[PDB]
């Protein structure tokens, strides 16, 4: 388990329904520009950011996806770097409650990420995890039961109502 050296949070909501703050701790010594760059997006420091967007993908007993926040289905998301920056640590695995990017290759990372709900062997060596879920799992485990349709969305828009440095 890496160190965090910073922590920001994510206020979720689905229709009305407040869920609660999920607390995320960064590893600013394994992995200072993803999580800088998860970090400056919290905040919306440069104009754009993760707040008001929403986890557009969710896959029970694996993951939960968000971070697109220009075409709020996946295929969009920038970072504040550019549109993709290259992969710093590929050796740290995921495990529970871990934080990591989603890409489409190498040196692709974005402003989309994922948290892991189980373990996920197979994503390990190929996506950045700079970062674990400090307080509010029981959160993600409830966005994580939410009903979905096709494409594994959620029937109901799973709403990052704030977001922000702690």
């Amino acid at each position: 388990e890496p160190e965090v050296t910073a922590k920001v949070y994510f206020d979720a909501m689905i229709d009305s329904e407040p869920l609660g703050r999920i607390t995320i701790g960064l590893f600013g010594k394994d992995a200072p520009l993803t999580t800088e760059n998860f970090r400056q997006l919290c905040t919306g420091e440069h104009g754009f950011g993760y707040k008001d967007s929403i986890f557009h993908r969710v896959i029970p007993n694996f993951m939960i996806q968000g971070g697109d926040f220009t075409n709020f289905d996946g295929t969009g998301g920038k970072s504040i770097y550019g549109e993709k920056f290259a992969d710093e640590n590929l050796k740290v695995k995921h495990f529970v409650g871990a934080l990591s990017m989603a890409n489409a290759g190498p040196n692709t990372n974005g402003s989309q990420f994922f948290i892991t709900t189980a373990p996920t062997p197979w994503l390990d060596g190929r996506h950045v995890v700079f970062g674990k879920v400090l307080d509010g799992m029981d959160v993600v485990l409830r966005i994580e039961k939410t009903k979905t349709n096709s494409h594994d969305r959620p029937v109901k828009p799973v709403k990052i109502v704030a977001s922000g440095e702690l």
